[PDB]
């Protein structure tokens, strides 16, 4: 139990290295968790109301639905700034 | 970008970078190709209610459909729909 | 409006042979179907609350959301216990 203090998760996706990416739908974030990796981090995503659909590309932009704001985001990998769809 | 979105649900990226959402409150999956900025409205129809989408190797889309009820499939090329 | 509710997402999920897995809120398990087999198998998670998403990775290996439990559960291909993430 790797995942801390998720709540009503709404959607996961997987990377091709096994990385697992989590919508915690409760605590408006949203979570990754590498294969047998001790420690979550949590993805610099903001404003967020409510994420519920994810998606991971093959270059590691991670896709998320911004269900109560009506918009999709995504983040580059290891960008500190999102971007609206 | 896309566009008038409503309580979107389920995402689904391919290879080629598509990004596809079901538009979970408009009763529609929508899809907008990397670089451009024209949302594509799918043809499926009879949807209510969708939610999870994913999308095969292949372009063959599948979304949930009707809460629990189903799954659409819709064949790349044809636009066939069956239900799974 | 002093009642407002959510809908919990339900998932849907391919793999590279074109088996397509799905929530199944009501009987609060996950079901795979292989194309053309006539034939749902139930998958062997336990103790789902209403599994919001699903995911499956170039392995094989499932991944569940488990809404109402909040946590993340996987079963690799050919397992029979899930592992909590």
């Amino acid at each position: 139990h790797m995942f801390t203090g998720l709540n009503t998760p709404h959607g996961v996706a997987v990377d091709s290295a096994g990385t697992v990416y989590v919508t915690d739908h409760g605590n408006n974030r949203v979570v990754k968790l590498a294969a047998g990796s001790n420690t979550q981090t949590v993805l610099p995503f903001t404003g967020l109301n409510t994420p519920s659909g994810v998606a991971v590309d093959s270059a590691g932009t991670v896709y998320v639905t911004d269900h109560g704001n009506n918009r999709v985001v995504k983040l580059a990998a290891g960008s500190n700034t999102q971007t609206v769809l």
